[PDB]
C-alpha cells in the first residue's frame, strides 16, 4: 500500500474531495488534520492555515488517483505526494484491498 | 530506522499502548496528534475523531513491534504502517538504537 | 524530492528555524502542527508538547539542509528524519525545484 499526502485550504474542500475519492473507491481511508503552512510564493513567504490529508490506498491506483485529485483539488497546482509503505499488517492490507478498486 | 504509524479511538487508549511499547523498549519515541478519519465501514462512509501515533524505532524490531501492537490495540484490525527512514542525523540514530532493545 | 521531519520545543523556535530555512532557499514549503511526544531520556520516559515540522525540498539539498538544521536547532540532538518521496505530480515538482536554490 501507499500513502498520498496533499493539503487543502479548509475543511469543506478537503472533506468533499476525500469523500468523493472514497465513493469512487480510489482510497480506503483518509486522515485529516490541521497545520500551519509556510511556503514560497511569487517572491515572498506566505503563511496559511491548512488541512493536511493522509490518504491510504494501493500503489496500483496511484496514477488514477493522482489524476482524479488534480481534477477535484481547489489548488491549481496542489501537492500530491506519494510515499510507499514498506510493510503493513496483513489484516489491514486485506481490508484496504477489498475496499479499493482493482 | 523506521517510522510506524497507527491510529487509536482516543487519547487514553493511545497513551496506554505507547507507554507500554516504550516501557518494553520496542520504540524509542512516539508523536501523538489528533485527526479526523474517513473510511468505508462495511457499506457506508464513516467519520471518526482519532489520535494518530507516529512511532520511531529500528528495522530489526518491526516484526515484534507489529505483533505486540496487534495484542494491545483496541481495534481488532488496526493499521500498523511501516515507513523506512532513508536517512537521519547520526547522533539521533545512536540515541534511538541505544534506547531500544538490542 | 524528499520530506524532512523534525520536532521543536515550541512555536517560536519552530517558526524561526523554518523561516530561516525558507529564506536561505533550502526548502520550498513547511507544514507545522503540534503533537505530544513520549520518549526515553536518561532513564525516564519523558512527555512533552512539541511542534512537529514537515519540510519539503529537493533530494540534492539533503546534506546541506541536515547540517543547517543542526546549526540552528534548539535541541542539541534533534530529530532530522529524511523520507524519500517515491513520486509527485510534475507540476508541483516544477514549482518546488523553482523555489529552492540551484
Ligand atoms: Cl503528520
Ligand atoms: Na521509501
Amino acid at each position: 500500500m501507499i500513502i498520498v499526502y496533499t493539503t487543502f485550504p479548509d475543511w469543506e474542500s478537503a472533506e468533499k474531495v476525500v469523500k468523493t475519492l472514497l465513493k469512487e473507491r480510489l482510497i480506503a481511508c483518509a486522515n485529516l488534520r490541521e497545520h500551519r503552512a509556510f511556503y514560497w510564493w511569487e517572491g515572498k513567504i506566505e503563511e496559511d492555515k491548512e488541512v493536511g490529508a493522509i490518504l491510504k490506498t494501493r500503489e496500483a491506483l496511484w496514477e488514477e488517483l493522482k489524476e482524479r485529485i488534480k481534477e477535484l483539488h481547489p489548488y491549481d497546482v496542489p501537492a500530491i505526494i506519494r510515499i510507499d509503505v514498506d510493510d503493513v499488517n496483513e489484516d489491514y492490507l486485506k481490508w484496504l484491498i477489498e475496499e479499493t478498486k482493482k
